[PDB]
């Protein structure tokens, strides 16, 4: 079992992250420029920071940089101001943009994605097209993967011997919750993001020992099942396109402190890597959000050759196409599965589209509950 005191930091962590997910995404109307934005988010997040855990050294930052991404990108967003071209960009109006960030209170992180459509407050609410589509894919795809991490039995009623064949079926396999998931995604004419991955957390961990890797394709397969206890970074992204992923040309500034010893032979290299250390530990960041640029692009070199940073590159769409993810924080106790923090229900009243899950195995997961 979580301990009070863990689940409740945890718990500041995702009420941090979900209000500053909230004023960001009033900043993402058409015209903005999405380095004025993540800037405007990281200092929110700084000051809500501030107003937390005062009493006491208790460590605390961010667990994720703020980022906004545009309707092909998949690795979160987040430029450089002194890459003058990537820092002009502005949001395109009706574009599915990715807010992910996320906040940190000792060494316990919340994570958190929501995709909303790019418009100003007077623009209609309703999306439609294949648009609906895509998001209505993505939000029955979290839906199921949420529920295909109840450990089996935890919720099950009825009769002691119905109860006792609950419990003693296995944990699906990752190959059949990834087929489940690309069946959701096919009620919509979406696909799965290829190896979108949900990672186990920990003290000073969102990247931890047990992880589930939606569609791996090829020489990748994730390992670990969710447990009572645990708490999970919970991922699921499709496309209106294959769901393929490919590398694009904007600078990697996402990066995270890794466990590796190497040992840095450049000054600049170990004054970047002293500055992450203090600030962010080891958890992702920005280098934008870093002192100084110049010492950012310079020092980053050898901390990623040398494996101390790892670089999380730059990748969207193969086809270029809209995507659209969701993250939530989630913990596993006794009763289920419990949303610490994440993105805000979507209305599905303002989703328009004729497309409608069938398959009688997914209606049925979606009656499962979370929780007791």
């Amino acid at each position: 079992a979580i301990s009070v005191d863990v689940l409740t930091k945890y718990k500041t962590a995702a009420q941090i992250s979900e209000k500053v997910l909230a004023e960001v995404s009033k900043l993402c109307v058409p015209g903005a420029k999405i380095i004025d934005i993540c800037e405007q988010g990281d200092k929110l997040m700084e000051e809500e920071l501030s107003k937390v855990y005062r009493d006491k050294k208790t460590n605390k930052g961010f667990s994720h940089p703020t980022t906004v991404s545009p309707a092909a990108f998949i690795t979160p967003y987040t430029p450089l101001r002194s890459d003058e071209k990537e820092a002009a960009t502005e949001i395109q109006p009706g574009e599915p943009i990715k807010i992910q960030l996320g906040a940190q209170i000792d060494g316990y992180g919340t994570i958190v994605c929501d995709t909303i459509v790019a418009k100003n407050a007077n623009d209609p609410d309703v999306i439609e097209g294949r648009q609906a589509d895509l998001f209505l894919a993505t939000y029955y795809a979290n839906e199921v993967l949420l529920r295909l991490m109840v450990p089996p039995g935890l919720l099950a009623t009825g009769t002691d011997e119905e109860k006792a064949k609950a419990a003693a079926v296995k944990p699906p396999s990752q190959a059949k919750i990834s087929s489940l998931l690309e069946k959701v995604a096919k009620a919509y004419d979406c696909n799965i993001i290829e190896s979108t991955t949900s990672w186990l957390f920990d003290k000073n961990e969102i990247e931890g020992k047990k992880k589930i890797i939606l569609s791996p394709g090829e020489n990748i397969k994730g390992e670990g099942v969710p447990e009572v206890g645990d708490v999970w970074g919970v991922e699921v992204g499709c496309s209106l396109g294959s769901g393929k992923v490919k590398q694009f040309e904007q600078r990697a500034t996402l990066h995270r402190r890794t466990n590796n010893t190497y040992a840095l032979k450049r000054p600049t290299s170990r004054k970047i890597y002293s500055e992450v250390q203090k600030k962010f530990g080891t958890f992702p960041f920005s280098l934008r959000q870093l002192e100084d640029e110049r010492d950012a692009k310079s020092g980053v070199i050898e901390c990623v050759r040398g494996g101390v940073f790892r670089q999380y590159e730059v990748t969207g769409d193969k086809d270029n196409a809209p995507v659209c993810r969701l993250l939530t924080t989630i913990a596993i106790t006794k009763n289920g599965i419990t949303r610490i923090g994440g993105p805000p229900a979507w209305d599905l009243s303002k989703f328009k589209t004729d497309k409608k899950i069938e398959d009688e195995e997914i209606l049925k997961i979606l009656e499962q509950p979370l929780s007791k």
